[PDB]
């Protein structure tokens, strides 16, 4: 039976918005063949897969993402190891390693809004988000940020080879060529932090021990890979979304304006209804079925994290943004961050730092103004605007 609504459809990645609908109601279980895999659109079936590991496991991540990674990454990783390396990551940004942090990005925040606060506008995707990005990322990672800006080239290009389907041979390369340049980067800093141990992550995963068992210095690498690209990305997205979507109601912003405690709550709204991170594949390992749709050991499933959070059946009014939903007609625990085993490490850290960075934003621009009247989104794997901009006293 032929089917005609297809992801890569050219209309998907500008709304994505009525396919959510459709495949939820006529096909929630959809098969694309050419990238021979199936996109699972509902929350109960979303929640279902993320929470059981065992069912599908995380092995689509060792070829879309280790051959740029150069070794394993958290997410391929189980039992006592995952958790433990887990826990050593969770580290960096708890306790004193995030009471010495916040002070840091409050400075890189209020460095960005000092270099644009005389010119009355701000683009929060691309003069703001970009660049505090980046510097948060190689802030908690213990980078000197003197090449940033070579750091937020190379991110991009593995960012892309992990964001992709299907990159031509061209693309791969030069994927390939950033992942080169920011491992003969790193890897000096990993071997003189091995001598001088300092406050930040690099040094707790140098420091980590399995039994008297260190990791090999790749290993650290993959892993410091991992924590920069998975806290770079959705982070502009968010705070553009987040601004965005608090000017478009303005009854909201003032809500969060007279009480700053509301901007916690959203956050999560935005990160509910603008999901940052779209997709999350797992591999099925043995037969399965939902709904009428059979799995076989081997496919390929992609949660849609976009759609499972617009859910009639876990939300209310799901297309619509309210910073005041709670669970006290329905309500449900969004997946933006994902559930079970592989839930976001940097969740708690992303909340904390999008509210101390969207309350001096507020503070310091004053009278905020929408420009960018109509946002284009762009990205289906990860997905934000292409740009956000604001104007100011
Ligand atoms: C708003 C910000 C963020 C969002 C929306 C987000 C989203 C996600 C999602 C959906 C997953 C689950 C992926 C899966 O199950 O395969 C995940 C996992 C992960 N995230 Fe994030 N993330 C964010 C920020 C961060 C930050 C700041 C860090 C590091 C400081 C980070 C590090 C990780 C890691 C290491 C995993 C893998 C966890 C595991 O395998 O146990 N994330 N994230
Ligand atoms: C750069 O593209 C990607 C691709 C897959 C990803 N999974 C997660 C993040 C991410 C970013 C960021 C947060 N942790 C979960």
């Amino acid at each position: 039976l032929k089917v005609y609504n297809s992801i890569f459809d050219q209309a998907y990645e500008i709304d994505p918005i009525p396919y959510f609908n459709f495949l939820r109601k006529h096909d929630p279980v959809h098969y694309e063949e050419s990238i021979d895999a199936y996109f699972v659109s509902k929350y109960k079936d979303v929640k279902y897969i993320l929470k059981n590991n065992d069912i599908f496991n995380t092995k689509t991540l060792a070829k879309r993402a280790e051959p740029v990674m150069k070794d394993r990454v958290l997410a391929q990783m189980s039992g006592q190891e995952h958790k433990s390396k887990k826990k050593a990551i969770l580290k960096g940004m708890t306790g004193k390693y995030l009471e010495n942090l916040m002070p840091i990005l409050e400075k890189r925040t209020n460095d960005i809004i000092n270099k644009h606060i005389e010119k009355k506008e701000i683009d929060i995707v691309n003069d703001f988000g970009k660049v505090f990005a980046v510097q948060s990322s190689m802030d908690l990672l213990g980078i000197n940020l003197e090449n940033y800006e070579k750091i937020r080239e190379w991110h991009n290009g593995i960012a892309k080879f992990i964001t992709s389907f299907n990159l031509n041979d061209e693309e791969i390369k030069y994927s390939l060529e950033c992942s080169d340049k920011l491992e003969n980067y790193l890897m000096p800093l990993i071997k003189d932090r091995k001598k001088s141990t300092k406050d930040d992550l690099i040094s707790i995963l140098l420091e980590y021990k399995n039994d008297e068992n260190s990791i090999s210095d790749t290993e650290i690498l993959a892993l410091s890979l991992n924590v920069l690209l998975a806290a770079t990305e959705p982070v502009d997205k968010t705070l553009a979304y987040l601004f965005y979507n608090l000017l478009k109601n303005p009854e909201q912003f003032e809500s969060v304006k007279n009480n700053p405690k509301l901007i916690k709550n959203a956050i999560i709204e935005t990160l509910r209804y603008n999901s940052p991170v779209q997709l999350i594949p797992r591999q099925v390992s043995k037969p399965f079925i939902f709904n009428n749709t059979e799995l076989q050991a081997g496919d390929t499933v992609i949660c849609m994290i976009g759609s499972a959070n617009r859910d009639p059946e876990a939300y209310s009014n799901p297309d619509e943004f309210n910073i005041h939903r709670s669970s006290d007609t329905s309500h449900s625990q969004n997946l933006s961050f994902g559930t079970g085993v592989h839930t976001c490490v940097g969740a708690s850290f992303s909340l904390i730092q999008l509210e101390m960075v969207a309350i001096l934003l507020l503070k310091r621009l004053k009278n905020i103004k929408l420009k960018t009247m109509e946002i284009t989104e762009h990205g289906i794997y990860t997905r934000g605007p292409k740009s956000m901009v604001i104007s100011f006293d």
